[PDB]
């Protein structure tokens, strides 16, 4: 409902968050924000004019994904590489992870796929949530159908 497209003139909260997630466990990233914002690649979860939670997806898929032997086809498919909710509101992270997974289904994708480093290492339970299957890191995936 209120998920929408980040734009450029989110991307000072997008930081915030990052910056609050990584103070809850304890350069270059601004450069790829800007990047996936321009590709429309990157979702934001907004009441009122407040950012609460932000996810990337796309087709784009790690190098290193080739270095698994893969138990399902990755040709076409989408890739969730970074998910964050917010102090004020962590069911952020549920609700944009599950309105990506509703647009991928939508356009007939089969198989959806992330990994470890996509979430904070607190939200890791959501993994489960969604029912991903692994491939101390992981990869994973999510068969659609």
């Amino acid at each position: 409902g209120m998920i929408r497209l980040g734009k450029m003139s989110d991307l000072d909260q997008i930081l915030n968050l990052v910056e609050e997630a990584k103070e809850l466990m304890k350069y270059p990233l601004l450069e790829h924000f800007e990047e996936d914002i321009a590709k429309d690649y990157l979702y934001v979860l907004e009441e009122n004019d407040k950012i609460y939670g932000f996810i990337v997806v796309d087709q784009d898929q790690a190098e290193w994904y080739d270095d698994i032997d893969w138990p399902v086809n990755r040709e076409g498919a989408f890739v969730i590489h970074r998910l964050t909710g917010s102090k004020e509101y962590k069911g952020a992270a549920t609700e944009l992870f599950n309105y990506v997974i509703d647009v991928v289904k939508a356009r007939g994708a089969e198989v959806i796929l992330t990994d470890t480093f996509a979430l904070n290492k607190p939200a890791q339970g959501l993994f489960a949530k969604f029912g991903f299957h692994k491939v101390p890191f992981y990869a994973y995936y999510k068969n659609l159908k």
